[PDB]
This record gives structure tokens, sequence and C-alpha cells, in this order.
């Protein structure tokens, strides 16, 4: 049996500018088994208009890229939440502007 913790990067396509359109990305990789939950949150609310890659597998583990087009503002908070068996509790990774 193999258990591997998701590695998570949360990043915008470009440096943020309030009122300027951009992409927000949550890349989750290196995990096993494939059981996982991934959501993007804006101000504590699941983001509805999201795209992602088809769940896939690399001998060196599982990976998903999950993203959305967005326009940030001064006060909006974004995060990617990941749950996986290797985590003691679901992990919230904030977008650091
Ligand atoms: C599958 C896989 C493995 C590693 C991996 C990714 C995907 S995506 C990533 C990444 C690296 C640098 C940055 N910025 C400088 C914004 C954003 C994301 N890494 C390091
Ligand atoms: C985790 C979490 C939960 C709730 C939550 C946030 C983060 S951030 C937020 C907020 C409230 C007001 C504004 N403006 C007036 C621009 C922008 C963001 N709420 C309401
Ligand atoms: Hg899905």
């Amino acid at each position: 049996m193999i258990q591997r913790t998701p590695k998570i990067q949360v990043y915008s396509r470009f440096p943020a500018e309030n009122g300027k359109s951009n992409f927000l990305n949550c890349y989750v990789s290196g995990f096993h088994p494939s059981d996982i939950e991934v959501d993007l949150l804006k101000n504590g609310e699941r983001i509805e208009k999201v795209e992602h890659s088809d769940l896939s597998f690399s001998k060196d583990s599982f990976y998903l890229l999950y993203y959305t087009e967005f326009t940030p503002t001064e006060k909006d908070e974004y995060a990617c939440r990941v749950n996986h068996v290797t985590l003691s509790q679901p992990k919230i990774v904030k977008w650091d502007r």
C-alpha cells in the first residue's frame, strides 16, 4: 500500500491587480491513493465556475489542476481546500497575493 500527501500550490497567472482579470490556480499533485476533495473558496464560498484537468496518474503520483478566471479586489480572500486520507484534517491553502 502507498499513501502520499498532496502537494498544493495556489497561484495566480499574473501578479494581482485589483479590478484586473486574472486566473487562479490550485495544483494538487504527488498524492496517493486518488481519493481526494478539492475546492476553491472565495470569502468562504465554493467557487462555482471552475475548470479542471482530468484526474491523471504519473509513475512519479496522482495530479489535478483546478482553476478559474477571476478579478480580485482589495478585500476578497481566496483559498484552495484539499482533503485526503494523509491529512489529519482538510488543509486550506490561502492565495498569497
Ligand atoms: C505536478 C506538479 C508538480 C510540481 C509543481 C506543479 C505541478 S505547479 C508548481 C508551481 C511552481 C511555481 C509557481 N509560481 C512561482 C507561481 C506556481 C506553481 N510546482 C512546483
Ligand atoms: C474565510 C472567510 C469567511 C468570510 C469572509 C472572508 C473570508 S472575507 C469577507 C469579505 C467581507 C466584505 C468584503 N468587502 C466589503 C469588499 C470582502 C470580503 N467575508 C464575509
Ligand atoms: Hg470533477
